[PDB]
């Protein structure tokens, strides 16, 4: 009973756009509700736009809500931004980590995170492992451990794909965190040529496993929390973007049954983000400018279609097999 | 729709009970069928019955077999032997463990299980565990292990009961059993004055645990099986209080009312809880003296057999279904 939110982000204007002579041709009617974007001729509603001056801080207070309360109370959330090439995917889900106003979603919720489990009452131990991967042309290599080069996906216990040989480390503080993300970055660049070529074609993965023991009740929860920057979106495309799409549409009213997971290594870890059992928010992000019209159009075409997914979404405890017998009976 | 086997089987006449003129007081109408006796000159009919000169082979196919490849099968199994002190009770159930003819339905099921085992197509891994006991005035003494007398029955998840702490060897091969078994019978001659006398107002249970995995798709199925050699029936006030606690759940059992069953009001029908009335597949072997002089007790032990047989058990196969399988068990309800 749980909508995907869908939140949409416009950048400024910036110089290769004003002094290649692109206009801004993007409006928001507005609300009051402040929902809403308008380009040439098309008009589209999502949970929140959000205008060329809105801050990052302003932009978490939305997308990642109840997420890290969602996640400490066992429910599995994702986050991901969708968008073509310079949009601005990366500067939304990362920032400037280490700079207070300009560091983006990932960072403010890392040290949200713990923030909340000082603040927390109720004395309870938490294990947290983190992954950190990137999908290229539909094969995965692990940022943590890049002997670990085209890794496999499989399906667990309880039939939900995870990747599998994977580094998972454990962290206990934001700073051990952020030194792992630091890890990656650069190993992402091992055999890289260019850059931003590289990361404008491949996804980054950000993987933040919670688990958490009652030393009283002992029961356990646990959390998948999952950030995302995609591949850029633009054209055709880039293929496990299509299977997104067509993942998404499969999902339409109804329906789920039939759903193409498989048809790409993404869309296989993103499955419970979509159509099953996360809260899951997307950032689309556009530019403003005239020159990218068709695909910003798409971007929000996206958009459009991927808000009226719901999800199926309970806590995720852990129980031994006796214990679910007897939670059956009436 | 299991209900409870009931066989009884006739032993021949003995010396002392000629010697004190006692005559043969008892005929088998044939059948055919095989399944009738009459007892001057009431008749009984039973599930099948066995002549005094039944081999222990005939018994045991034609009352036992189908139990092995039951718990094999991952059901509950258990053969009891109840009747009067004498009437064949240990005879019937263990025989002579050596003797390839003598012996009896105890050995015979072992030899069966494990050959059944040995055969089997498919790729099994087998754990079978025994346990090795002895009630005697609602006293618990495990005669694996004399440093324990005297020990707790408990419920489980499910329901069980089943008794704690019990000694729980690991087995192999029917030698790994036998010797199991001349462990128990030296280890029970012991803290104990005649053992006739105790032998014949105690029960004596075998266990054997008998758990597998499919190694190809690892699908599991556990079954238990008892194997239970009875007090004496007779009060010869001078009955047991758990032969009483017996004819009272089986006559709770035999009319309509469950609601109540006095199980608890002895750990024996504890014990043997879903082997009456429960989940298992049960055969009793009543025992039975030919003689006129034993009469009286003779048409008891009939009268019990024939309430027996008329008792419903409510079995199903023993899965053992992992955490996951379960969860989704449950959105069935919810
Ligand atoms: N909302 C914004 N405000 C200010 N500058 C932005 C914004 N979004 C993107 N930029 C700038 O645009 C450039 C490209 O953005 P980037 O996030 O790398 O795009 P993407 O990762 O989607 O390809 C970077 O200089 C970035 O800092
Ligand atoms: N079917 C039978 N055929 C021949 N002898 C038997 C048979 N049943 C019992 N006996 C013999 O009669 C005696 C009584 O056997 P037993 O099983 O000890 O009685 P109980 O019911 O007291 O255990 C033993 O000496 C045994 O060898
Ligand atoms: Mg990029
Ligand atoms: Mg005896």
């Amino acid at each position: 009973e749980d909508s995907i939110k869908v939140v949409c982000r416009f950048r400024p204007l910036n110089d290769s756009e004003e002094k290649a002579g692109s206009k801004f041709v993007v409006k928001f009617p507005n609300n009051v509700e402040e929902n809403c974007i308008s380009i040439a001729g098309k008009v589209y509603l999502f949970d929140k736009v959000f205008k060329p001056n809105a801050s990052q801080e302003k932009v978490y207070n939305e997308a990642a809500k109840s997420i890290v309360t969602d996640v400490l109370a066992g429910y599995n959330g994702t986050i991901f931004a969708y968008g073509q090439t310079s949009s601005g995917k990366t500067h939304t889900m990362e920032g400037v980590i280490g700079d207070s106003v300009k560091q983006g979603i990932i960072p403010r919720i890392v040290n949200d995170i713990f923030n909340h489990i000082y603040a927390m009452e109720v004395n309870l131990e938490f294990h947290i492992k983190v992954s950190y991967y990137e999908i290229y042309m539909d094969k995965i290599r692990d940022l943590l451990d890049v002997s670990k080069v085209n890794l496999s996906v499989h399906e667990d216990k309880n039939r939900v794909p995870y990747v599998k040989g994977a580094t998972e480390r454990f962290v206990s503080s934001p700073e051990d965190v952020f030194e792992v993300i630091e890890e990656g970055k650069s190993n992402r660049h091992i055999a890289v040529t260019n850059m931003n070529e590289h990361s404008s074609r491949s996804h980054s993965v950000f993987l933040i496993n919670v688990k958490q023991e009652n030393l009283e009740n002992q029961k356990k929860l646990s959390g998948k929390l999952y950030l995302v920057d995609l591949a850029g979106s633009e054209k055709n495309i880039n293929k496990s973007l299509s299977a997104l799409g067509n993942v998404i549409s499969a999902l339409a009213d109804g329906n789920k049954t039939h759903i193409p997971y498989r048809d790409s290594k993404l869309t296989r870890i993103l499955q419970e983000s979509l159509g099953g059992n996360a809260r899951t928010t997307i950032v689309i992000c556009c530019s403003p400018a005239s020159f990218n019209e068709s695909e910003t159009k798409s971007t929000l075409d996206f958009g459009r279609r991927a808000k009226t997914v719901k999800n199926v979404v309970c806590v995720n405890e852990e129980l031994t097999a006796e214990e679910w017998k007897r939670r059956y009976e009436k």
